């Protein structure tokens, strides 16, 4: 929604974004979906989720990616 | 036009361009970039010109792109 | 292989690769991809392998986009 | 909203997002900010608004960019 | 050291690697990675692997992304 | 340079570059740099200047990456 958006740009809440409130949120967008990105990865080849890739869940994913 | 070129990326002076310098002028360049375009779609959102974006401006892009 | 690989990502040593792990695996690799590219183009303008591009080894580059 | 970003890439409005829908929204979405960004590009260099890049125009642009 | 890959590439068998051959190879690649990277997201959002993202499975999505 | 470069868009060759031309120039010339630095790649491994890759040169390669 249009209203939220906007507050959370506006970090100083002043109801003006300004051109560097602009830039900071296109950077912190793009740092949060990258890590998102990694997560999904890191979590698909976790089987057994236990928070660390063991060897055996390494080997599979390395053999896969064909 | 060659000499212009080349003296850009030489930023020491010295006659010759360095791989450290021709990292650092890929990056410069790289930013470059990405600030004209993002002060040009800055620009059109800012309707009035004043330099900041108000919540009228924002529901007006918000609206007009989804 | 995958084994060497496994080696490689797992910087503490102790067998599991975390997450950690692989967010600075992934950020050195990232790096290193983009090193061996800007470094493959400087080596091919850089034609007397001194490591530094002169004004006729550029020019010469300059000379030859077609 | 979840619904209403739900819906649009649920394009046959069967209540189900399939894979191709997912790669049709993902494409179309690329689609539509490239060209809104050629767009504002092509408006920032015609000055006069006439639809057209004169030489005097894409003169003064190739100053900048 | 690099007699697969090489095997790979070189699609008729003269031994040679042409600029053609290293296109279509690039692009192969690059076209299996993608595929590859949009079904792990989609998998992952698909919780009963029915092979569609139901509304709830969405809303299950786009409110862990914050 | 301009001239050279706004003839080139300049398709329908009237003085006047529409938007239209702008669409197929960016296409274009995305192909374009795409295929040129492909090529500058295939060139700096293509050692003996034949026009084609063979094993050992494709070994150096591979070897200089891996
Ligand atoms: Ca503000
Ligand atoms: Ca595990
Ligand atoms: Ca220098
Ligand atoms: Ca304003
Ligand atoms: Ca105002
Ligand atoms: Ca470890
Ligand atoms: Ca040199
Ligand atoms: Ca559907
Ligand atoms: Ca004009
Ligand atoms: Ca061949
Ligand atoms: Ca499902
Ligand atoms: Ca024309
Ligand atoms: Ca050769």
């Amino acid at each position: 929604m249009a209203e939220a958006l906007f507050k959370e740009i506006d970090v100083n809440g002043d109801g003006a974004v300004s051109y560097e409130e602009v830039k900071a949120f296109v950077s912190k967008k793009r740092a949060i979906k990258n890590e998102q990105l990694l997560q999904l990865i890191f979590k698909s080849i976790d089987k057994d989720g236990d928070g660390f890739i063991d060897f055996e869940e390494f080997a599979k994913f390395y053999g896969s990616i064909a």
